[PDB]
């Protein structure tokens, strides 16, 4: 039990997820720029222990393609979580300045793609897809901030929600995959399919209708990635791994290095006069 308000010190707010929000942050000791996520956990204190134990648990994962929890310290009965910082923005952030091309999208893709085919020891993962989550540093390396394991009283946000997900069938890894094709469309676009519809109705629409699609002149074998991807039935989408040679991913993809281009665009959009 040490202060993290006198470990840390808070800059610029970064999100406003959930449970509160995320700061750009600082190290007063090493110098180290971090995240710094504050949940007030007031009347869940018994959650607290837990939040900690998986926090600990989740800072010995070797994977690159997730921000690396560093740990957690508790104030009052708000928590800091600590975390690797991504100066380059997300992807949601990125879009704000227009949709991707495809050479930035296959490049994105691929990287999200190597992370979903990363063998974790951890036990009953949970992942959450989209466009929000996927962060680039600096350099363009892509990570996703969705990482976790296993009272909240609302159903949620619906757009990159499976079918079997939505139809209350236990539900594996491939309810990512399907997430990975709605994020395509996000990224091609600038939003997921049925964006302008009614939330709960979306819900509804999603097991009873056919899958969305790509709407654009985009090349055919886009077209056919999202198509793989948004399968209906879960055992007929492919695997990550199956994913990482198809032929869309493969022709398309460039050195990660490549989406800085996408970070300098955010730039001149922000130069431009936030337009
Ligand atoms: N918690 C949680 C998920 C989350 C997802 C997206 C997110 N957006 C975001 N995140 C970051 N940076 C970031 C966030 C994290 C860590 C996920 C908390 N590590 N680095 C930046 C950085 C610079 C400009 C804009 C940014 N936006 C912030 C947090």
């Amino acid at each position: 039990i040490a202060d993290p308000e006198e470990l840390f010190t808070k800059l610029e707010r970064i999100g406003k997820g959930s449970f509160g929000e995320v700061f750009k942050g600082i190290d007063n000791r090493t110098q180290q720029v971090v995240a710094i996520k504050i949940i007030d956990l007031e009347e869940a204190e018994d959650e607290i222990e837990d939040i900690q134990q998986e926090i600990t648990v989740l800072s010995q994962c070797d994977s690159s393609y997730v921000t690396k929890y560093y740990g957690s310290y508790l104030k009052g009965s708000k928590l800091w979580i600590i975390m690797e910082y991504l100066g380059g923005g997300s992807a949601l952030d990125l879009l704000r300045a227009g949709p991707f091309d495809e050479f930035q999208i296959a490049t994105m893709l691929k990287e999200i793609l190597k992370g979903l085919d990363y063998l974790h020891s951890e036990k009953k993962i949970h992942r959450d897809i989209k466009a929000a989550n996927v962060l680039l540093s600096e350099q363009g390396d892509v990570k996703l901030a969705d990482f976790g394991v296993a009272r909240n009283t609302f159903v949620g946000t619906p757009f990159w929600m499976a079918p079997e997900v939505i139809q209350q069938s236990a539900y594996d890894s491939k309810a990512d995959i399907w997430s990975l094709g709605i994020t395509a469309i996000e990224l091609a676009k600038g939003e997921p399919p049925n964006s302008d519809m009614h939330p709960m109705r979306v819900l509804f629409l999603i097991p009873k209708n056919n899958p969305p699609t790509l709407v654009g002149d985009f090349t055919k074998s886009f077209k056919e990635f999202i198509d793989a991807c948004l399968n209906k039935d879960p055992s007929f989408r492919p695997t990550a791994k199956e994913l990482l040679k198809h032929k869309f991913i493969v022709k398309n993809s460039k050195k990660t290095s490549y989406l800085t281009e996408l970070i300098d665009r955010f730039k001149r959009w922000k130069a431009e006069g936030h337009s």
